[PDB]
């Protein structure tokens, strides 16, 4: 069925409510991942703190320790940015959407929301006068179907004297009174028909004004939502990427400088000087 | 104390075992790195199979809808490429650490390395000749001062005659003889003292060389290990770099696009034309 069907603006009433569903829903998506972001991090400043130890107490001293020490720093810095994430994510984005909820809709008391009882109140008083002379029109259409109907049945008992050779005087005489006054019958009441037409299609121009007046309003309002979206999920999208960021290579320009650093040759000669053929020694003397 | 004293050559040969352990150790480090970049994989995968759902099932329509879906795919795209690190780790850098270390250590008969028991009998091998050469010298310690100390209480039986005319020169004949007598086992043994130093001298320039060769042969074997970490863990540090990765960097230059794709007056001439007064009406007419 067609929108300017009576009260088919139901389906564009419910896009409001709608609206407001899909906010929480992009919180709780926003949020939901956050905590995947901190989950990652935490997993990894626990699993340094865990080796940073283990390579500690580990008997790899010497400079291969420190390259070695030199990933879980890596570690504990992607961490930190990971955790940058999160808060971007929540701090940033997910308030952003919480406060434009909030200036956007307003609960109304018995249930629903304002701006979503206003619709409805909207669409109605813009529909209600192109509905009620619809009705003196459908009431009229039932008034000639059943008259226009009416006839023909006239027409129908009136050749009911081709056999019985009754009272042709007093037959033919109602008979041609009861097809005469359903030929009035008929006519006024598409005179009446043809009225309430044109009764109905100046309400139209009116009509045509004051419902689209109230959906072009709705459709502004859905503007500014789904602006809205393209504007956080962009503004997201800046807060996921982490290869538009300098810092990043940062880590991963240091931690190959550490490892480059492990010179094997100065860790065989520190253990010479203080393990190895590197000691001094009394050598036995005469006593 | 030093390790040119007997014995002392035990560090630099309990370095063998802890080589060895050292790789078990750098095994599980990167195990349980990879283990993580997998957990947070799996989280991400199921982030998106799950609000790619709810996106799809909700009230959300249209380019905006699609933007947001843009998110899930990067959700995904990215989850891949820590897969990806997950595999390199354990399909190279693992194994790699893993067939290294059997190929560099061959368990006992009886328990330890081939290559513990390796370096300890070439050490003793190199030793024994100096430390029975110094058993000899020792005992040659407990030889002149015990003689040259009997040398002294030898004094002490003159000394205590001079308030005493006990004996006669008969006597002092046998205070006379120990003149002649414990004075020889005092220039005879610091004699043979001498023997045990200068003998023990041939039998140290042969004793460092060899003993050195020994301890170089620990250097070199030490050396493969060091290298080795530094080779590997620079890869390792590749595998985790998704800086210089071209995938990654598109990810998100096509998210961002996809988002900007997200065209709000398309999707409002859209919903007007289709639930609004876009659509088409019968306007009454004549029956
Ligand atoms: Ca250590
Ligand atoms: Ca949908
Ligand atoms: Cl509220
Ligand atoms: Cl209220």
């Amino acid at each position: 069925d067609s929108f300017w069907e009576v009260g088919n603006y139901k389906r564009t009433v419910k896009r409001i409510d709608d609206g407001h569903r899909l906010c929480g829903d992009l919180m709780n998506c926003l949020h939901e991942r956050a905590r995947i972001e901190k989950a990652y991090a935490q997993q990894l400043t626990e699993w340094a703190r865990r080796w940073r130890q283990l390579v500690e107490k580990g008997p790899q001293y010497g400079t291969v320790e420190k390259a070695w020490i030199a990933v879980m720093s890596e570690a504990e810095r992607v961490s930190e940015l990971h955790l940058e994430v999160k808060a971007s994510l929540m701090n940033e984005d997910f308030e952003k959407i919480k406060n434009w909820q909030k200036e956007a809709f307003h609960k109304q008391m018995m249930g629903g929301f304002k701006e979503t009882k206003e619709a409805e109140d909207g669409f109605r008083k813009a529909q209600k006068p192109w509905a009620k002379k619809l009705k003196e029109v459908e009431a009229a259409k039932k008034a000639h179907h059943t008259a226009c109907k009416e006839e023909k049945l006239a027409i129908s008992r009136e050749a009911n004297s081709k056999a019985d050779p009754s009272l042709n005087p007093e037959q033919l005489k109602k008979l041609q009174d009861k097809i005469e006054k359903c030929k009035q019958d008929v006519l006024k009441t598409k005179d009446k028909y043809e009225k309430s037409l044109k009764e109905l299609d100046q309400t139209t121009p009116q009509y045509m004004e004051n419902m689209e007046q109230v959906f072009e309003q709705c459709q502004q309002f859905e503007e500014k939502r789904l602006r809205f979206f393209r504007e956080v999920l962009l503004e997201v999208q800046k807060h996921l990427d982490l290869s538009n960021v300098a810092s990043y290579k940062t880590i991963y320009r240091e931690l190959e400088q550490s490892i480059k650093a492990a010179d094997a040759v100065e860790d065989l000669r520190w253990f010479r000087a203080n393990h190895g053929p590197g000691m001094a020694m009394n050598w036995p003397q005469f006593e």
